[PDB]
């Protein structure tokens, strides 16, 4: 039986996570949970799966102490904020640490999951968006075993080679590999014109959370995910083909020397690719509806247009750059976005905001999640003074 | 290097064979062909990889001879008829064998090179469907490796986990596979009514271009399958699929479906079977699905194309009832391009002869074959029966 770490329970990753573990209590055990948000889900959480250790921020551990008490919760260790998270992330006592905090708040703790030696699940892109060549280096240094839990990601896994994870890491695909298609939904905005495009709005460009919704309407979506694709995968990103695919039921692909193609289909349900990764190379029992081809009947394909798109191309650029380059682009990506919803700028100005950071601010290397981090605020405030001279 | 030996070498599955061994000639070298015709073919075939035995029928035997002679070829072994190619298939110097041989007259070079323990890459319906068992109990009693050339099968090998010929043989789907999804054209009827099948001609519609309108193509698939995966037809999902861009699935406990999809080119799935598990280069174009941009599927109607019940019934009953289906179905097409009897026809006279001939164990080669005999006759027989 293996003990289970998760960070950021109470999303839907952290529920989807627990579903899995809660039909096989024979093969899994829940040793620690975080969460920094929804509390008293958290202590429901608590006492069907009773963790040892329990992490909230600082800001929530009267309110956890205080249900804990109400509902005559004992025996579980507290503790707070980041020191907590990486107490639990690399504790003795776990052998899996579902890593599923988004943002800053958790390359921290993934980082030291990964030196810890764990399998540890990226169910976040943060984590190889911004610290990826150091997050590769550690499981490789410390031999961890880093297993991608997003959709597309682990499409491919399931789609490469069996003995993949033993390639050599080059940049060139391996073992008969000849090329990797990303697919891609191709967002709201698949069939808009040029001029159509200048004027969606926030409330067109969300139709799950607004920041994905928006990312998705972009394509800085895919582009997160392609060099994503590229640290995971050891692979420079001219082998990653970008393929828009508007049903989502085809979740990625690998094509091969001889001609082949492979393929992961499924149902939307993060509990397949979920528990792939938390039993791999095993497959594990879901509840997951098998796909059903007869109801969803068809499939179609098509180029995603990069001058309607450029954010795709931004995050290709940013790839071949390296170092700070897709920490500069992701932060500027957000600033751009949040400026958009809160509209002071328009939807195109988003890759524009994207793409003048990337040109104004020097790129350096990746070394630290200190110097990632320092480079991440500067180049917000780069976004934010672009926002500002633009209109915005 | 390996040295292979081509059962059927003249056919498509020999020439896209070729093309692929002539591009690694450092991998693998040709030892044996055999051919049935095109022996002006096999000449120029027997010049580029110097085969040291090439077999034919004893009729082909004193042309092919001339042609060497003529074409100034020596050093050749010329062996004739079935015992040339047992021994070619079953030969100590042969590493890998090409089944492309078809019909009842490829069971027994095929089965030979099985007992050999050879890797041999099946590409006849035949050694499955009338010799299922014989074959796959053959192959682990003398640890041979065989494997799937024909697409949908090979489509399915390369969707299932990387060990699975280590799996336990049951019957049941094995480690985390839950269904297979075997996919289908359909044919060229797929759409018609109950009504307008009844009045489809032969031009419209040689036995495998029939047999994949009547879905029997499909249904004998089915039967290799279940024998091959060691699986219940009841975890095979026929799946109608138009533009035959995807080549078959495997469905998997935790939700996933996986998929193989390419390019209609049988190169690749050859080359998948000649060096799995390593990936072997080929000239066939990746598949673009910019221009290939969509795909469908549907349920096959099992009431407009019975073939396909008529093919699980026949594995339910295992035994010689595979063999029965597959030689009442040749009688039958046969008669249909004759314009005998009607297209819905065809499935009446192999549902009646699986009805009116009794069923047993499919113990030997021997007994398969006298069944088939049996089959026919039974078949033709009801076939003038019914005006035919």
């Amino acid at each position: 039986t293996q003990s289970v770490c998760i960070l950021g329970v109470t999303g839907s990753i952290g529920r989807s996570t627990l579903k899995i573990l809660g039909q096989h209590p024979d093969k899994y055990s829940v040793f620690a949970v975080s969460a920094h948000s929804r509390i008293s889900e958290l202590v429901e959480i608590c006492k069907q799966f009773r963790p040892k250790v329990v992490v909230v921020p600082e800001q929530k551990i009267a309110e956890l102490k205080t249900l804990f008490a109400q509902q005559n919760i004992s025996d579980i260790d507290v503790l707070a904020g980041q020191e907590g998270l990486v107490d639990i992330a690399s504790h003795t006592d776990v052998d899996i640490v579902m890593a599923a905090i988004v943002g800053a708040a958790g390359l921290l703790p993934t980082l030291a999951a990964v030196k810890a030696g764990k399998r540890v699940l990226l169910a976040n892109k943060e984590a190889l968006v911004m610290s990826g060549e150091i997050m590769m280096q550690a499981a490789r240094d410390h031999q961890a075993l880093l297993l991608p839990v997003d959709s597309e990601h682990n499409a491919i896994f399931q789609s490469l080679p069996h003995n993949y994870l033993q390639a050599d890491r080059t940049g060139q695909p391996q073992l008969g590999v000849s090329k990797i298609l990303l697919t891609a939904s191709g967002g709201p905005f698949l069939n808009h014109s040029l001029e159509q495009l200048v004027h969606v709005t926030p409330q067109q460009a969300c139709k799950m959370g607004q920041k994905i919704s928006v990312d998705s309407a972009t394509l800085m979506n895919k582009g997160l995910e392609l060099i994503e694709a590229c640290h995971l995968f050891s692979i420079s990103e001219h082998f990653v083909t970008v393929v828009v695919h508007p049903q989502s039921i085809i979740h990625s692909m690998v094509q091969y020397v001889d001609g082949s193609t492979l393929a992961q289909m499924g149902n939307p349900d993060m509990c397949t690719p979920i528990a792939h990764a938390l039993a791999w190379p095993e497959r594990l029992q879901t509840n997951v509806p098998a796909l059903d081809l007869f109801e969803y009947s068809q499939l179609n394909f098509q180029a995603p247009d990069t001058q309607k798109f450029p954010a795709l191309n931004l995050a290709r650029q940013a790839m071949r750059a390296g170092g700070l380059a897709p920490t500069i682009l992701n932060a500027a990506n957000e600033i751009a976005v949040e400026a958009f919803l809160m509209e002071r700028i328009g939807f195109t100005s988003i890759p524009q905001v994207v793409e003048h950071t990337l040109e104004k601010l020097e790129n350096a290397a990746a070394e630290s999640i200190e110097c990632i981090l320092d480079k991440d605020k500067v180049a917000r405030s780069v976004a934010q003074q672009y926002i500002s001279s633009i209109g915005g």
